[PDB]
């Protein structure tokens, strides 16, 4: 299936990747309940491991140390651990839904990386340098930052790549390309690896236990990924990947995504350094977003004050607005702005045609209810606006009188103007994803952000207030 | 005549029979929340002539605080006092989100029945939007006990929620005519808007100040070889970030305190507790004895 | 001819427009030397006026008042003057090359207009409101502001128009469309009127006097305009026009251009008010341009200081530059920036392809000579750059080491990516002009301004200085 994307239960595939092996034990780690088919090979054992004790399989020394490392469900990282045999492994150990999971890998980076981003003083400076830095440090052929839009669609906002590889920078992909359940998993596991997208996966034995339960591999780093995603990667010429969840204000802001054109695993010490880097990156981004929003609000307040200072020296507030209204484009990012006052229109930049305005103004008067009213899909509100979508597909309306239906109107252009296959078919390529996204946002503009709406409301109060203060001078006129 | 439709019944109310702009001019230049609210009680009392005018602000739990007051000299003051959430019940606060101006003409008057109270199909008359609606006898009795015979209140709406009330009390019966009510509602709407902007500017100033204070500390950290020593010398200055009565530093299993803090020897228990619930995040409570029973003693 | 545009001697057409009449007299205003053919009609006279005295033609009272108004070559404006007959005229009087020219028109605006622009606080705010204001006040169907680029090409930077008329906003036209000699005239006469582009012009008798001299009509408001321009207007559906020269720092910055779709004259009092408005507009624009440049330089100095403050806390200046270089895009408007250091490239935004950089860097090393070096036509310097012109057609290079050939490189995209007929043919339409301009700027980017170059030089010194200060730490590395 390729339509009901968010149904695939990716936390219980019944398979692991081939670069390690897995043992599942009970809560107390006494009995082996499950094992991956490759355990015998990597551990030097034979036959069915299930039913044997942890001590029989791994020895008392190792089992003792593993119990002691247990003490939410964040995996313990135990490098360079030895079995009774003498074979050496990096072991990841965790408990979830009262099953214990043991993963085996045969075997100042972070601080230095974080020093190179800590002084970034803007979001763009942070994200630009990070792809470049992650590529140099970890050696992946391509490193991207993929940012979630409010509807869940993704945008490639930074990129560093081998010169011969194609660029994805500035492209968008549909929400469905990283499904809902994938985004929930990535809220739990913050670092993920695919070692070989063409490798042969390793079954967990048994996939369903006697009581009908699958093995939940949510927190297992050896978890095998959806074959849909793996096929998407092979179509791109990508053989391996790593991604880091970027967590801002407790939500999934985006991903750092690394692609390699040949198979590639990161050792445990390298993964640990990279996770640590990702956590600092997340924190710094969060603070930088917050400072940017503050700067934006502070700037808007100062611009309102400058206008109000002019209003206090003018006898005719309407004339002042007719002369000044274009300057309100500084408050909120837009492609056009206009003023509807005394049933007359004045426009600046990209606005609907002059003669389409009275219909628009009647519409605004009927839904505003004396509040800010905004849409990024104007043709859904007014069917006839479809024709001028190329110039104005979004609108935000600010009442400027407590008494009359006068408004300041902000506009945005439709968003399109500011820009091998395997058995499952050509749906699984960036070209098709991008085309699907473009089609989905036709007749639509970039959504008005929360910041935009907070500024608008502050502006409403400023303008409604100064109008009331001038109201008897203006009736005198 | 006041006329409206609600739940598809029409209600007609009859009263036998630049104020707002001038009032609003006298508050529009307020540059702080305290300046706005202080002057407003004084101004509403002078303009509308009520014996007492209060501003009653809702706490986050719904309890109310009297934050401004203007009154006849002989009347008692309620300023700085708090009252339980239950004193203005949940359903009252919901009504006051719909009707923004309310009048009680005579708390000892004899009320007038609506005929019929329940119609043939079993429905009562919903008077949510009716200005002649009779008030709860519980509230009316509360007023009579205070020596209050009449009242008027204005809902203060900030960011679409009920921030508080402007509450006017008279010690004798009193009605506002329709033109006066209209002027006062208009005033209340501007008051609400200005308060909202002033709260928002105050919050911005507060955040901006905190960011600058952090930068000053970080600038010092960049010239010091020993960050722990710097923190031991400096930690009291972090009291500037967040209003508090005390602050302290728990580092390398040693405590340093400033101002009002738990006793020195109660700190290790507190620190063990914090270590077990923080999970590397900010953790806060306003009821410490609910988290640590032994904290009751130093409350 | 349509190729040697700047040859037409437009100051001596031998004709005037039909909405007035002209008399030419000697320096002392004793004898009539020339007259327009329509003088007899408008003045109520008969026969050949030439050779008669000023007093015989106009009467002693009028001639007396005209002599007294004479006292550089700026015309005297005498409204509501009467001939001996009793006919009433608005008279414009001036002397140039020792000929006296008398023009006759049968017959708080400025302050109020200027009050409505004086508080503009940006160039964009000034120019946007001015077209809107001039259209409302003077009633022309279209009012444009046309700004000269450094090469003399024009850009329509503001527009107000009847809704049904086409928009010219954002369009450019070749330098040749307003020829060199036209731009020189417009430096002398600041306000010009064409009353009727389809009207029949009125010959001056004689066009050439006995000694072989034409009548120089440079300062005459009744001067007939080039038939090339008049035909350009008719092709646009324009019957009348008025233009105001915008003079900034003693040069022709641009024009305010008004179009009417039917014949239209401004009376003398209205022209006087509009000239006055234009002078204030010019002055305010000049101050606003100067404040904008200051703000721009101040911002750049603060950004350099922020970077230098970081350099003072870092042991490795090269690493800092690799992490930070994208932030230098804030100094100078550009579409891309990059860093060439230790024979390695790092790019951001729109830059040449990675593998084209070493050739570019060799080129820069050979022409820089340790100075800022810039071009807006990169393929003229490096033929192979033609292929990547769409991404990078302009480059500015800043040396960042006194000793090594390391550079910071700024780039701009080619400019095309940031965007009836009469007997003389289709050359004379805005569509063809615009197409000619577009063709002329192929493979070219927006030129680096003087401000850009001043900032670059300040940046050079900052970066060369901090490199020298770090030079022994870096050799240690
Ligand atoms: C109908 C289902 C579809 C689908 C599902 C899917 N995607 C998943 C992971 C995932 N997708 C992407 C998308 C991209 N990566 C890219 O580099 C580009 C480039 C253009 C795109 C569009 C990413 C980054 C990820 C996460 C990768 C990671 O390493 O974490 C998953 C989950 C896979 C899992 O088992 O965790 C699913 C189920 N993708 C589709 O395109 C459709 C059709
Ligand atoms: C168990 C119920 C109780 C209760 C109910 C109640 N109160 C209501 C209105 C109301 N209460 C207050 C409280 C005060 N006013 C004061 O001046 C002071 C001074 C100290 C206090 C504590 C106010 C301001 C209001 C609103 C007044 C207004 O004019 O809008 C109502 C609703 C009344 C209605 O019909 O709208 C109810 C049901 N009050 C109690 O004290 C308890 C015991
Ligand atoms: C080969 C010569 C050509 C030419 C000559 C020419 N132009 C002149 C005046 C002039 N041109 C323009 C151009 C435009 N006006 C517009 O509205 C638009 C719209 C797209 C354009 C391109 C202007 C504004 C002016 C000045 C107008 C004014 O009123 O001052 C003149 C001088 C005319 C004179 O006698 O002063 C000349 C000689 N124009 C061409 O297009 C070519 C081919
Ligand atoms: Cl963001
Ligand atoms: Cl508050
Ligand atoms: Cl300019």
């Amino acid at each position: 299936d390729l339509t009901n994307c968010d149904r695939e239960p990716i936390h219980i595939p019944g398979y692991i990747q081939p670069h390690g092996c897995l043992i599942a034990c009970d809560n107390a780690m006494r009995m082996v309940l499950r094992h991956s088919e490759n355990c015998g090979e990597l551990l030097g054992l034979e036959g069915d491991l299930n039913g044997r004790t942890a001590e029989d399989v791994l020895g008392k020394r190792l089992v003792h140390d593993l119990r002691n490392a247990l003490t939410t469900t964040r995996p313990a990282m135990l490098p360079a651990m030895e079995t009774s045999d003498g074979r050496s492994f990096d072991i990841s150990l965790h408990r979830y839904k009262s099953t214990t999971i043991i993963e085996f890998e045969p075997s100042g980076t972070a601080r230095k990386m974080v020093d190179r981003i800590r002084e970034a003083d803007s979001v763009e400076s942070l994200i630009s340098r990070t792809t470049r830095l992650v590529k140099a440090t970890l050696g992946y052929d391509r490193v991207l930052i993929y940012r979630f839009e409010e509807d869940g669609a993704g945008k490639v906002v930074s990129e560093a790549k081998q010169p011969e590889l194609e660029s994805f920078l500035g492209q968008y992909f549909p929400a469905s390309d990283i499904p809902q359940q994938a985004r929930a998993l990535y809220l739990k596991n913050t670092l993920r690896i695919i070692s070989d997208a063409s490798g042969t996966p390793i079954p967990v034995l048994p996939a369903v236990d006697v009581s009908g339960e699958p093995l939940d591999l949510s927190y297992a780093h050896l978890r095998n990924f959806s074959p849909i995603h793996c096929e998407y990667l092979r179509n791109m010429g990508v053989a391996a990947s790593m991604s880091i969840s970027v967590i801002v204000d407790d939500a999934l802001w985006g991903l750092i995504v690394c692609h390699h054109c040949s198979p590639r695993v990161l050792s445990m010490p390298v993964r640990i350094a990279a996770a640590m880097f990702g956590e600092f990156f997340s924190m710094f981004l969060q603070v930088l977003k917050q400072k940017r929003r503050l700067d934006t609000i502070n700037h808007a307040h100062a611009a309102l004050d400058r206008f109000l200072r002019l209003a206090a020296h003018r006898a005719n507030l309407e004339e002042l607005l007719v002369d000044s209204f274009q300057d309100f484009a500084r408050l909120i990012p837009c492609d056009g702005v206009g003023l509807w006052v005394g049933n007359n229109w004045h426009g600046h930049g990209a606005t609907p045609p002059h003669d389409a305005i009275p219909r628009l103004a009647r519409f605004v008067a009927s839904v505003s209810e004396g509040r800010v009213w905004a849409t990024h899909a104007l043709s859904q509100a007014i069917p006839e606006a479809e024709i001028y979508a190329d110039t104005a597909a979004g609108m935000l309306a600010i009442p400027i009188s407590q008494v009359k239906s006068d408004y300041l109107l902000f506009f945005r252009k439709e968003i399109v103007q500011n820009l091998e296959t395997g058995p499952m078919g050509d749906r699984l390529t960036p070209r098709k994803s991008f085309a699907i996204w473009k089609e989905s946002v036709r007749l639509q503009a970039q959504p008005w952000s929360e910041a935009d709406r907070e500024i608008a409301e502050t502006a409403r109060i400023a303008l409604v207030g100064v109008a009331f203060h001038h109201s008897e001078l203006m009736a005198g006129l």
